[PDB]
């Protein structure tokens, strides 16, 4: 039901600045968004660009997000799993909270 935009998501290089776009999501609610690839059943994500933004009372936010090609990865609590390389592995850009799931937008180097 909400709205999650990620743009551009292909034809992008390492550390390509991308928009990032949430709409209808709760009102004025925090939510996490990442840059991660799925290894081993978790996701491995970019811990120096995990972060946390707020939504406005329509339910929206929007900023600017920088993703890499290849990255240093840790899973949710903090682990290093080693390195990922988007070039191959299935890397994406999603967002959400513990009471909503915001999506999964695939990104192409």
């Amino acid at each position: 039901a909400p709205a999650f935009s990620v743009s551009p998501a292909s034809g992008l290089s390492d550390g390509q600045s991308v928009s990032v776009s949430v709409s209808g999501a709760a009102a004025g609610e925090t939510y996490y968004i990442a840059q991660c690839a799925p290894v081993g059943g978790q996701d491995a994500c970019n811990p120096a660009t995990a972060t946390s933004f707020t939504t406005d009372a329509s339910g929206a936010a929007s900023f600017s997000f920088v993703v890499r090609k290849s990255y240093t990865g840790s899973t949710p609590e903090g682990t290093p799993v080693g390195s990922v390389d988007c070039a191959t592995a299935a890397c994406n850009l999603g967002a959400g909270n513990s009471g909503l799931d915001l999506g999964h937008v695939a990104l192409t180097f």
